[PDB]
């Protein structure tokens, strides 16, 4: 046949309660008063309630806000029966897709990282690795992919650039020159991680070094 | 539309019990799983469960024996909503025809009918008159 | 629309039966199971199963050999509905038109004629007239 | 095919025009702007402008109230093109057909119809015959 086109519907939408997405008519009219129902999970079936149509006109509704997060889609069926009490057209299958949106800040794996390195090794070695995650779309947006970065190392003492991490990574590397296990033996450094590739939201973590 | 004709069942039906009506399927099913239920007078309002459907599959049962001198016709609507939430298609309207079976007996109108008539009167006379009933079908 | 073509048929075909003609499909089926019907003359309707559709395929057939001298054409009208039980396409109008061959002798038309001429005429005289015909195609 | 079924229609339909009929859509549309179009009597060809689409929807309409009585039926075919130019899918046939309102008064055949008989003749004797027609449905 000549179906009909999925509706996509933006998340976290905010106006003036109802909104009209879109109207159905059986021709099969020209004979007795047809009556417009639907069915299915958002409809009559749980989360009951989340669109309704008009059964005298055919228009569809969306009755309240909705979390992509929650539900991302929705499948539903139409329906058309006569005064009479017949039913007239062979129902009718219907789809909602819920574009994301920037509604999540991100969050790291674990609380505090923790990770060790030998106080004479040389510029340019590896030592921690760390991890975080956003819930958001991450495939046709940037809503949930990170950028990792660094700002603050304690012992702010020989120098306060011993490290540098990798922004897509998130792995740390020695960059500097001085370390010494006989008078500063554990660095404690705070890492944030960013939204739209550290651009849109961020957040904390603490990642700790011991030097061997 | 294309509608659905409507189903006639037999009374006094007796086998294993469920049985299987009929089965349907809402097409905008290509997005998310729907989820199939059904409500009227037999279904959820009072006879409550005579005829349930299988929420995933869309079948329509039959849960016991019925007797049309107690309800001859009972009528449906059928839903469909998705996991998400929302409802995908206009309801369904949905009947079902009880056919009449022999299952009464008659009963005399009174339990006991009088009547008189003079001795002298000739052949080819009225006199009484006597009546009954059967509650199934006769048309 | 980008409709779909006339599908022309040989008569008194013979091979081994089904052939398949064509395949249809719904793209609304990205929702639920769509099932393939198809009606009309040849089809439900008398000459009842000349041809048949599979549900589930879309695959349209031929079951038997034809004489165009009975019918030489058919139209038929093809469905798509869902497993829920709801319509997704406007029917399908099909058409199909059936070949001929050499199948027929031809007749005379009266199974005798008569004649007469005088005696002493000249050569290059018009006498009688014959009739007969073919009932094979002849345009 | 799936094809797509008649259109039955009211006859002296009277609201606000315009009137949604049905919504068709080519799928070939993943390439570029589709454009469609109709044809046919009633359509462009006389009477014009009963029926119209939206090139770009795709919805098909009655413009303006029938009367069976005039035209009974239709036939339409109808097209969709590229924005390049080239059409995409082959044409679609399209019916519609319009039910009958009693809106004709009957009408006697002749204006005045005249009968003898004579005066000595019995009870149940047949004297004349007249008649009359309605033009609505009678069938
Ligand atoms: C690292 O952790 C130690 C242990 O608590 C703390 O005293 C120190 O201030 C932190 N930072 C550095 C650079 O040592
Ligand atoms: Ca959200
Ligand atoms: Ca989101
Ligand atoms: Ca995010
Ligand atoms: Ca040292
Ligand atoms: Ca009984
Ligand atoms: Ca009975
Ligand atoms: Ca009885
Ligand atoms: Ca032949
Ligand atoms: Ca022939
Ligand atoms: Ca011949
Ligand atoms: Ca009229
Ligand atoms: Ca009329
Ligand atoms: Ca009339």
């Amino acid at each position: 046949d000549w179906v009909i086109p999925p509706i996509k519907v933006s998340e976290n939408e905010r106006g003036p309660f109802p909104k009209r997405l879109v109207q159905i008519k059986s021709n099969k009219d020209r004979f007795n008063k047809v009556y417009y129902s639907i069915t299915g999970q958002g409809a009559d079936n749980p989360p009951q309630g989340v669109f309704r149509i008009e059964w005298e006109t055919g228009w569809m509704l969306v009755t309240r806000p909705l979390d992509r997060e929650e539900y991302d889609k929705y499948v539903l069926s139409s329906h058309a029966v006569s005064e009479n009490g017949s039913p007239v057209e062979e129902p009718m299958e219907i789809t909602i897709n819920v574009i994301d949106q920037n509604d999540n800040r991100p969050k790291f794996t674990q609380d505090v990282f923790r990770g060790s390195v030998r106080e004479g090794v040389q510029p340019g070695t590896q030592v921690m690795a760390v991890s975080a995650t956003d819930e958001d779309d991450n495939i046709d947006s940037l809503n949930g992919v990170l950028s990792y970065s660094i700002l603050k190392q304690d012992p702010e003492e020989p120098i306060p650039n011993l490290f540098t991490i990798n922004r897509e990574t998130g792995v740390i590397s020695l960059i500097g020159t001085g370390l010494d296990r006989e008078k500063f033996p554990e660095y404690t450094l705070t890492v944030q991680a960013t939204d739209l590739e550290g651009a849109g939201l961020s957040v904390e973590g603490k990642a700790i070094i011991q030097i061997t």
